[PDB]
């Protein structure tokens, strides 16, 4: 779930879940565009991976929780037998893992309303 | 922002905020395929609101925080200066009624990994 999400974005990297509450064109809140950089591109991915986690019976990205655990930086999905706990915990793993490697612009905070997410 | 949506869905309606969690395939986080009914429809065009929100400057529509009151059933935005707070309470006092005017169908409870939400 969101909670856990936010755990592994300071469990992967240096910047915490508040760094991303508003940054170029998909990270935070839906989005539009093309994802101005690497980062960008990052949340446009998880984004997607979310919407795709409804295809899958009693699944709701926000709070359905899985199994993980934290060895700073390191993240584990535990979950095999259930697939939704599994599908999203990797989502978020792969996000959290995304964010920390991808260089933060601060040049692209707070540009959704710009001409680069037109 | 989100906290305040979900006073409004108890203020301008009987049912709260939980209920439309897992409804459908629009109700809750993101969604594909054409809104079941209704309510369906209500969070469908939520979900675009809020998209549009993202085109306003300094506009983010799960923190923004904005001015509204409850005089129950009744939700009344109360800014006109800030538009980013206005197009926002707008977003959500529109869904909050839609959803309390709208009949609840528990037969589209859990349908969007089914063929529904296709
Ligand atoms: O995708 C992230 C976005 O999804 C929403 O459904 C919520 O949970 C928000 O808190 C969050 O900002
Ligand atoms: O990250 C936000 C996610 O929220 C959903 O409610 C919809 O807005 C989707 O279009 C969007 O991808
Ligand atoms: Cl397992
Ligand atoms: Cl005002
Ligand atoms: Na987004
Ligand atoms: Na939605």
């Amino acid at each position: 779930n969101l909670k856990q999400f936010k755990n592994m974005i300071q469990c992967a990297g240096t910047r915490t879940w508040t760094s991303y509450i508003g940054y170029g064109c998909y990270c935070g809140y839906g989005g539009s565009g093309t994802p101005v950089d690497e980062l960008d591109r990052c949340c446009y991915t998880h984004d997607h991976c979310y919407n795709k986690a409804a295809n899958i019976p009693g699944c709701n990205p926000l709070i359905k929780t899985y199994s993980y655990t934290c060895t700073k930086p390191n993240i584990t999905c535990n979950d095999t037998s259930d697939s939704c706990a599994r599908f999203i915990c990797d989502c978020d793993r792969t996000a959290a893992i995304c964010f920390a490697s991808a260089p933060y612009n601060i040049n692209n905070i707070m540009i959704s309303a710009s001409t680069s997410c037109q």
